[PDB]
């Protein structure tokens, strides 16, 4: 059994948004960094399995993994463009 | 049996819309933060399950979460853009 | 056997639209809030479900909930843009 | 066995449009209000079903309900913008 | 055994289109009125069926109904916008 | 065995196109009227079948008809708009 | 066993394309006429089949033809736009 | 068992492409005529099959042909527009 | 066992890219031609299979070839527009 | 057992990115060429396999290959536009 | 059992974003290089498998790898365009 997740409620500032923006930027960027670490970690293992299992499903799912890995990396640069337009 | 949800009813102000805008912004940001925590929590477990199972399904399902985590990230920054246009 | 729903016919003013807008915005904002309340209640349960039993289907279904939760968050802020344009 | 539907035929005015617009606006708004009642009625039940019967299908189908409930909400606001567009 | 449908040929005027527009407008608006009646009649029954069945299929199919009910009601007002553009 | 169809090759005039435009306008308007008459004939039967079958499948397909009834209606008004555009 | 098709090479004029255009228009229009006839033929039979038998498939299949019949009609008008643009 | 295809390598002109354009024009047009001939050949037969074999699959797949036959006719006229664009 | 493919590494000129362009043009065109030859070869065989075997699958898959054959034809002319824009 | 892949880290220069562009251009073009060789090599074999097996699946998958072969071919010339835009 | 991943937190500077862009550009270019390497490594093995084992699945799955390989290349040169528009 896993311990239930305690949800942490952020402090929002509707009339002073720039500080919400700054924190959210840090959070998004952290997450994108976690994602790429996770994806790469998964890819290395997924690759060797797909090479050795000699089964089309392994290869098909590896292709889906790559598709996602590209989407993630694509977004990291898109983030800075969204930030530039906000500032 | 789980406890039935008791629906909470918001106070709406059509003629004084900004009160609503502020509160709705605080909720949306709160939710998005919840979303990113829930996704992260699940991601870490789904990653380890996929690595040790040698099952394409587990990898596929991990990719789906990453897909969702990315969309969640995209929409956090797009939220601030909508606020900038509203203000 | 559940009690059959009794439909509630609203009063509409084609000649006096503004009173309808406000009432409909009151209703829409209510439903929006209800939806986030429902989604969050389900997300918490679905997350623990997905974590406890090694079952990709539960993980897959949790992802879909996040996807739907995100779409509902998006529209809450787009509602305010729709109202600003109307006035 | 249910009683067959008896179709009511409306009166159309091709060269005096505004009369038709006003009447169709009343119908559209009525239908949408019924729709949001039906959806909310099902949502509450489908939510408690999805929580209690530990099976992915119930959650998946609850997600599709929320998607449809969101889409119906969007169109209630867009209805009014369609009206403002018409002179 | 139902009675074979006898197709009724309309009268067309390529060089006096105004009479055709008006005729086709009366037909389209009539059909959209029939659809909304038919769908609303279906939704009442489909709702109660999905409430008492305790099976995802019924809920799934009710959602599909709601989606089509939405599309129909949206195109009713869009019909007018097309007519305004024609005149 | 149903009677084989005998295909009817029309007369075409690339250098004197206005004759063809008008001739095809009548064919299209006729076909659209044929479509609408057929769909309504089917709709009335499909509806009562669905109402009394207590089967999700029947509702699903009825929702498929309405979507097709709506699409045919849309293209009828737009047929005139395209004719307006042709000088 | 049916007689194999013997393919007929068209005469093309790369530097004097107008006679290619004219013949290709005469082929396209012919083919579109052939299509609307084949669909109407099929639809007449498909409708009666979907009436006499209480069978969702036959309805579903009838709807798909109407969908295809609407698109064919749409493209016939859109053919006269492309031909107008080429001249 | 069929004879293996022998691939015919074309001669290209990077710096005098007008010769390439013309040849490629004759090829594409040839292949479009080939396609419309082939599709009509299939349709004539598929329609009779769909009429006689009391199985929806025949009608569903016939509809797919019609969709495809429409698509192939759309691009015949779009070819000439593209050829016009190439000055 | 087929003979493993040996990857032939091309020579690229980053700051003399026009040579690479011309080389790539001849390669792309060679392949476009190979494609239309392979598709047409397959289509002649697929057409007769579909006609004689009286199976919806054969008709369905034949339609997919044509769909793909139409696409290859499209890109062939679109290649020349891309070349025009590059020079 | 296949040999594990050993990932080679590139050398990145954020300040003087022109060197990186050129290297990546060589990489991209090289890989696009590989891709073109790999598709062709497969196409030859799949084509004959589809012709002789008399099974829809083989023809279906051949069509899929061709669609992918066209996408690859399309992107080779679009690559040169991308570089011209960066120049 | 594989060793659990340890997530590494980056340092983000919301009001000194250039440091972040440079580091992220390096990371994204590293990952895109990793992806192309992984995709090529899989493609080589998938190619021979598809050729040697007469099975449509292996060919289908290979095509999916190629699609994903093409997308990755596309995105490598877009990365630079994205960096150019940031400067």
């Amino acid at each position: 059994v896993y311990a239930p997740l305690v949800l942490r409620d952020p402090v929002s500032n509707p009339n002073n948004r720039k500080i919400d923006q700054d924190d959210d930027y840090e959070l998004v960027r952290r997450n994108m960094h976690y994602q790429s670490q996770m994806l790469l970690d998964m890819a290395k293992i997924a690759l060797e399995n797909a090479k050795n299992a000699d089964s089309p499903r392994h290869v098909e799912v590896f292709a889906q993994l790559m598709g996602q890995m590209t989407t993630t990396n694509k977004e990291m640069l898109k983030m800075h463009k969204e930030m530039k337009d906000l500032a």
